[PDB]
C-alpha cells in the first residue's frame, strides 16, 4: 500500500488501512497462555536440529514376524559392531577435512511390510549391553511412530581405535508379517570448517 | 524464549514453540481481501494527518436555536474575516523562523449544549461568497459528526496583505435548543526547519 | 420493563435485567479499530448527501455497441451545452424564490440494455474540454457501478449568462449490445430559504 | 468522529462510518427472548437495593463445629433481643434528623474458619419464635452463598417501645471446624429529608 | 500429573501443563455480567429448598372438563379442611420427637389425562376463603407448569386445634378432556433434632 | 449438476441441491450493512484505475540520513523541471498517434535500503513552489506506505511549451541510513483511438 | 453502487467495495464437498415435479381405528377401480383439446383426526393386487409423512376402455382414533400444446 | 512422526502427540446424524457409476427458440430411431469383444447458446412413444441442470435386429434465442472380460 | 452403509454419501501446525511407557509440618538404601526367570493430608548424596504434581551386590499440615522372555 | 452471592444462580485430551525451576560478524576457566552458610546488536572440549530464540579444587553485523538451610 498526494492531501489505500485497524483489535490473552508455557522446555529432534546428518546404511533384512513375538534384528559381538562403526563411518568421510565432534550416534531401523493392503503397527525393544534369544514375546513394548526407531548410542586405523546394541522388532499384527528391515548408524557432525578457503599448492 | 543445551541436546520453550506452529496455521485469505481493497484509496483526516496544527481560537457565542432552524454563526465582511484572519495568525505565529508553507486553513465550529440531559444532533450550512440571512430554515443539511464542523477555506502589514465564510447551525431537536459555539481557525502549517541550530551572536 | 414494589421489596423484569448484564458483558476493543480507521475519511455520496437533487432530463438515446469498443454519447458545441443548460435549469427552476448556491452539476448517464437476458458490464470514459469521434477503442476505462456513470462538472437571459463535456460508453461484452440511453444534468442545490412566511400582498 | 467540508465536498471519519453500519447490522432476535423473559421478575438485593444500610455489629463469637451438626450461635430471651435492638440502634442512631421509615430490620450472620487452607461450605437455620438446643444435627438446611447468612426480622425509652430469632450454623465438613462469627443487625432506612437547609439560630 | 526428578531435572506432564496455561487463558468479562445480575434475588423452590416435604396424599378424583371452562377439584368447609389437614398430618408425624416448625404447608394439586396421545395444558385458579359453584369460565388463568399447581397455605387432639382453600382446574384443549386428580398436603418441616442418642430405659 | 429421466421420474445431482438450499438459507442483514456504507464514496487507486500509466524514469540517487532529519531529494529550477518533463515524455511518446488526454502526472519517488537487514519506515514532505534547504528536521511527516511516495503534480518543441516539484525523505531509524532512490514522472493518459485500422498508404 | 468522477478521479460507493472485496474471500472448499456430493442423484417431487397436476378427489370416509391395527379404506372390485378412474378423469377432463400423456396416476390418501388436542402419526400399507379383510394387525408399516400417502398406481366410452389398488391406515396411538379420510386419484399429465391460437369458425 | 531412545527414554514428535491427542477430542455426535440419514438412499449418477460409458454423437441441430416456447429437436421414425442406434453402436463396437451387457442407452442432449453473455436457463420435455408439433407451449416443464438432459431409454445386420423418443427444448428466457444442440446416444456397458491373454495365432 | 442394487441402478445409504463428502470438506491446515512441533520432542512418561512397573512398597510414615519448612523424609546411610533395595527387589522378583535389565529405579514419594476439607499444595526436594537436617527452609522448591514425587535413582547375596537419595516434602500451607507418606522403590523391567513354553521335567 | 431469608422462603443472588447453571453446562472432552498428552513429559525452564539462580557476569565483549560466519566468543584454556568459575563463585558466595548442593552450572551468552532498526536472528554452536578457529563458517547452527544461548556446563583455595567450553555465535544477517556480548556463569543452588535462627554469640 502507498502514499498518495493530491493537493496537499493525504491518501492510503483502504486494504492496507483496514489491515492495520484489524491488526490493533487482533493484537495479549494467547500471550498469557504462551508465558505460562513458557515455564517448560521441548527437546529439538535431532535430525531436524543442529549439526550435520551421515547416514551410514548398514545392511538390508527381512524377518516373518509371528504374532505376540519379536525377532533380534542385529546380533553383533561388540568388536563387530565396532568394526563396522569405525570402517564404515572412515570410508564414508575421508579425508576428514575439518575440527569436529561426533555430537551422537544413532542405530537408526526403518521397516516396512513388504506385503501391500496391511494394517498394523511397529513394536520395538533394544538392549545396550551375551548371546540374546532369537525370538522374545511382546512385554510393555515400545510403540514405533510411523516406520523409524531411532537409538542414539551416546583415528588411523581399526586397531588403534580398539587400543553392543540388540534391536527387536515385532507388530500388533494378529497375524504373520513379513517385514523388510533396513539399519543403518546416523551420525550427528558438529563442523568446525575455518572461514578460510582452499588454495592449490604452492599457497600464495 | 530462549535456547538451552544439555549434553548436545537442544531445547526451546514451550510457548514460543506453539506460538510459531499456530502462527504457520493462522497467516492469505485475508489478503486477498486487503489486496481488493487496495484499488481504492481513503484521504487522511487533517488534523491527524501530515503538518502542524495551529488553533487560533476567534470567538465564543451563544443562540437559541428553534425546531427546523438554522442560525447565522458568522456574519463578517470579507475585509474582516481577512483582518481577523491576518491579525490572530500573525500575532500568534511571531516570529516566523522558517520558510514554511500554510497547507490549509479550516474555520471549525464547535458546538455544544448550555444545558445537560439533552439529547440530539447537529446540522449544518456553510456558504463561501452580501448579508445572508439570520435564520434559514432546514433543506438537507450535513449531519454534524459529533460537536465539531470543519470547513477548508482552501506580510509585513495588513495593509501589504490586502494589496469570505459563513456559516448556519440547526439542530435536529423538536424543542428550541440553547447552543454554545466556539469558533477557531485551524491553520495546518509544513514547516521547513533545517537541521542548523541557534546560536548566541557572534555565531563562532 | 417496570419496577414494582410489594411490602417494601423492590422488584425488575427478568429480561431487562438480563439485558442491561449481557450490555456490560458486550461493551471496547472494537473501538481500538475504529479509533484507528478514524485517522481516515471517507467522500459522503453527493446525490444522498447535503443540498437539494435536481434532475434535468435532457435526452434518451439508443446506440448498438460493437466488443471492444465505445461510442459516442453526446456530441454538443460548448455553446449548445451552455444553452440546454441554462433553458433546462431556469425553465424548470423560475420562480428562483431565495438565495441559493449551485453547489455542482453533475452530468448523469443512465444505460440499460433494450433486451432482456443479457449479461454484461458497462464501461465509461469521459473528456472536459474540437470533433471526437463517433466510434473509439475500449482502452483502461471505468468500469461503470451498475447502470449510472455521473460526472462533477465543478441570470436573467441566455445571452447574458454567456456574456464542454463529452461521454463515451462501451460493454465488456463479447457480442453487439443495443443499449438506450438516459442523459441527465443533476443539480445540486443549497437553498437557503428564511423562516419568514408568505404572505398575500399587502402584508400585514 | 466529525465532519470536514472541501469545496462543497462532504467527509466523514472511516471509523464512525463502519460503526453506524456495523450497528444496523447488529440490531429483535434478542429482544424476542428478552419480551418473554419480561413476563417474570426478579427481587432486587435489599443491600445493594433503596434505602440506607445502617450495619449495628453486636458481637464477635467463636465456635468448634463438629461434622453433621450446627451449633446455636444466639440465645438471648425475646426481652434482650429487644433490649439490644433499642439500644444499638437509638445510641447510633441519635439524633434521629427526619421522618424515617424502617423497611427492614436483617439479623446478618458473618461467618469465617479461623484456619487457613480450610475448604468447606457454610450450613445455616434458624427459627422466628424457650430455650433452644445448643447443638443440633443437620436436616436439610439452608447452604450459605459465600460466609454471609441474611435473616429479615420483618422511640423515647427502652420501656416505652416495650408498653426472638435464633440461629444455628455448620459446615459440610467431615472434621471439626472452628469458625468465627461476627453478629449484626442492618436496618434499612427511607429516609425522607427536605429540600431544607440547617441554619445556626436564629433563622433569618 | 506428577512430577519426576532426572538428574537434577524437573519434569511435569504434559497435559496438566497445557490445562494450567489454558486456565489463564480462560479466566473476568463473564464475572462482570455476573456482578449485574447480582444485584438481584430468585427463590428457592421450596421442595428443594431447606427443610424436610412431607407429602400427606388425601384423595384421588376424576373430572371431564368441557372446552373454556374449569371445574371445581376440592368443595371442603372450613371445619373438614382443619379436620383432614390435622388428622393426616398427626396420624402420620406421631410420635412427634423433636422440636420442629411447621414452615409452610403446600396444598399440591397434581393431574393427568386418563387417555394417552392427548396434547393439552393444564389452566388453573384457586380462592383462600361460601359454597362456589362447580363449573366456571376461563378468565385470565395460571398456565400450569407440567402436571402440578402448588399453592402455599401459608396439639393433642382435634378439639384442642380447633378451640379454606378451593382449587379450579381447566385445560386449553378445545374438546372434553377426562382428567385424573390427586390431591395432597405437602409440609414443610424444619426439624431441630438434638445431638443426643437414643437410650433404652434407664439411660446410664 | 444435469437432469436425468428415469421412466417420467426426474433427477438431480445432490450436490447442486445442497448447494441451492444452502444458497436460500445465506441469501439481507449483510446488505443492510452495504446499503449504510454506499452513503459515503472512496477513491480509486489512479495507477490501477482508469487510463493509461507512462512511468518515465527520470533518475537514481543516493542519500545518508541521519536520525530525526530529512534530506532533499529533488532540487530543480521551474525550468529544468519543465525541460526533463517535455524531453522525457516527448522522446518516449513519439509519434504521439491519437486525441489523448493527459489526466496527471505524478512525481513518483521510490526508495530503498542499500543494506539488508535494516528494520525502519520511511518519512516525507514535498512541497509545490527559491532555493530550499538540503537538509531539515522531521515535523510531522508523511509516513510513506511501503516504499513509494506519489505525488500529484495537477507541443512542437520545448519553446513553444515554454511560450517546481521539490521533495524531502526521511526515516524514522535511530541511526544514519543510506538509501537508493528511483525518481520517476508517471503520466495518466486517457487515449481516444478511433475503431479505424492502420493502412499502408495508399489507402483503398 | 455507482461511479463517480470528479476532475479525473474514480468514485465508487464504500458498500459495493467492502461487497466484492468479501466475495473474493468467501469464494471452492464446499464446491469440493458438492462436487463428492453430485456422484449421486435425487428425485424430484412428482407434485412440485414436471407435468400438470389433476386431482380427482373420489370420496370422504370416517374410520375409528384400534390400537396396533389398520382399517381397509378402500374395497373397489378392478372393474368398480376401473369405472371409478375412467369416469372421473373423462367428465374432468372433457374436452380433451391436446396431444397428452398420463405419466402417473397417483392413489392419495389424505388422513385426520376429526378430535383435536390428539397427538399421534398415521400408519399405512397398501396392496396392488380377492376379498381384503376390514382389520389388519400393524406389522413392519409405512411411517405417514404428515397426513398423506402417495401410491404411483403406474377413450371414447368406458366399454372401449375396458376391451386394483387397496390400502390400510393405522396410527401408532395407544387408544381408538376416529380418522377421517379423503381419497383422490391424483393425475400427472404432460401437455404437448401447440404455440397455435384458438380462433373462431371459419379460421382466416 | 518417529520414536527416539536416549537413555532408556522414550520420545515422540510434539506433532504427533498433539494430533493424537486432537484426534480423542474431536472423535459420535456426528455419527448419530448419519446413522439416522441411513435409513434412506441415493441413487448413483450412471455416467459417474458401475460399467462403461459409450457416447455415440449422433448430430448437431440449432434452432431459434422463441419465449414461453419448445421446438422439437428430434422427430425420427420408431424404425429411424432404431436403424441409428443400430448402426452407430455397431459400427463404433466391432469387434465386440467380450460378453457384455447393455445396462441401458442414454438419449443426451448438449444445450448451449450460439452468442455469448446471454443468461438464461434450459427447459425441457420429453415423450416415449404419430407426428409430434414443431412448436409447443411451455407448461410445467423439466427446468434443466446446467447445458445437458439425460434420458433413460431403458446382433448381426440391422434386419434381423429388427425382425421412439421425442424431446423438446425451450428456455426461461424473455427474448428469442438461438441454441445449438448435440444430440448423442450414451450407452452404459457391463464388460465381462476374462482374465485372459490375447495370443498370435497359433495359440500355445 | 451398503450398496443396493435395483434394476442395473446403484444405491447408497445418505449418511455414508454426507459423511464421505464431509470428509472431503474437512480434510491440511492443521497438519502445517503438527509438521512445525514435529521439530521438537517429548519424553513419555515411563510409567505409562515402555517396561514393566514393579512397585515395592517401602514403609508409612507420618509428620507434621510447619509453615514455610520440610521434613526429612527419609534418612537411611547408603548401605541402609542398598539393603532394603535389594533385600525387597530379590524378595519380590524371585525367581528371576528371564533375561532383564533394570532400565530404572524411581524413588516414589506418595503423600496426603490425614484429614479432610484441606487445601494446599505439596512442595519437595530431593538430594542425591553425610546427616542431613531434620527441618529445613523452603527455598525455591519443586511444587508437586497431584501427591507423588518421582525420584529417578538412575545378584547371589547382598554381600555379592555390596562387593544414597534423601528427601524433603513440606507445604504451600499457612498452618501446620500432618502429612501421611507412603515411600515406595518403582522398578522399570525390560523383560527379554523367550517365545517357549514351560515344560514338566523331562522335556519331550 | 449469599443467602436471604424472607418468610422462611430462601434467596440467592442471580448471578450466583447462572454462573453455577453454566458450571455444570462447561465442565469431559478437554479431559481425554488432556489424559493422552499426560502420557508424555515436558522438562521444567531451570531459570523458573527449583533451585537459586546466581548469575555471576564474566565479561562483555564486541565482535564484527560477516555473514555466513560465526566468531569464537571465549578461548580460555581449561586451567583459566576453573580459575575463573571458581574465583567468581567463591567470591561472591562467601561465607557459604548451609550444606548446598550445586545442581548445574549454565554458561550463559546474551547477545544484542550495537546499532538499532536491525533486524535478524543470532546462529550459535559450542563445543565441551586445543587452539579453535577464531573464525568458522556457519553449518546447522543452533536458532538462538530471543538474545540468549544457555549452556548446561553438567573448596578452601583453587589450588585445592585443581587438586572446556567454547562458544561461536553468528547471525543469519546478509551483512556485517556488530553485536554486544555478555557472558555470564549462572549457578543452580539447591539451598539447605535448616529451621534454625542466627543467635548472636553467645547462644542462650
Amino acid at each position: 500500500g502507498k502514499t498518495y498526494v493530491y493537493d496537499n492531501r493525504y491518501w492510503k489505500n483502504l486494504g492496507g488501512v483496514i489491515k492495520n485497524a484489524k491488526r490493533r483489535k487482533h493484537e495479549e490473552k494467547v500471550e498469557r497462555e504462551f508465558d505460562s508455557l513458557d515455564k517448560y522446555l521441548v527437546a529439538e529432534d535431532p535430525f531436524c536440529g543442529p549439526g550435520k546428518n551421515q547416514k551410514l546404511t548398514l545392511f538390508k533384512e527381512i524377518r516373518n514376524i509371528k504374532p505376540d513375538t519379536m525377532k533380534l534384528i542385529v546380533n553383533w559381538s561388540g568388536k563387530e559392531f565396532l568394526r563396522e562403526t569405525w570402517t564404515r563411518f572412515m570410508e564414508d568421510s575421508f579425508p576428514i577435512v575439518n575440527d569436529q565432534e561426533v555430537m551422537d550416534v544413532f542405530l537408526v531401523i526403518n521397516m516396512r511390510s513388504t506385503k501391500p493392503n496391511r494394517c498394523f503397527r511397529f513394536l520395538a525393544q533394544h538392549a545396550l549391553r551375551y548371546v540374546p534369544h532369537e525370538i522374545i514375546r511382546i512385554v510393555e513394548p515400545s510403540y514405533v511412530g510411523n516406520n523409524e526407531y531411532r537409538i542414539s548410542l551416546a583415528t588411523n586405523s581399526f586397531e588403534h581405535f580398539i587400543n553392543k546394541p540388540i534391536v527387536y522388532i515385532g507388530t500388533d499384527s494378529a497375524e504373520d508379517e513379513e517385514v523388510l528391515f533396513e539399519v543403518s548408524l546416523v551420525f550427528k557432525i558438529k563442523e568446525f570448517a575455518p572461514d578460510a578457503p582452499l588454495f592449490s599448492g604452492p599457497a600464495y
